[PDB]
């Protein structure tokens, strides 16, 4: 239930789901092909990079 951000991103373009190269994210969301709601380090639900992540939990 959780994914490994292997990609920086650090900004607010469109409430996507920032992090840093080697992060962890928990997916429960997965509407998009590429795009899933997944949370932070902090729970904060938003959009983060199937591509940029790696299938963890």
């Amino acid at each position: 239930c959780y994914v490994r951000a292997l990609f920086d991103f650090n900004g607010n373009d469109e409430e996507d789901l920032p992090f840093k190269k080697g992060d962890i994210l928990r997916i429960r969301d997965k509407p998009e092909e590429q795009w899933w709601n997944a949370e932070d380090s902090e729970g904060k639900r938003g959009m983060i990079p199937v591509p940029y992540v790696e299938k963890y939990g």
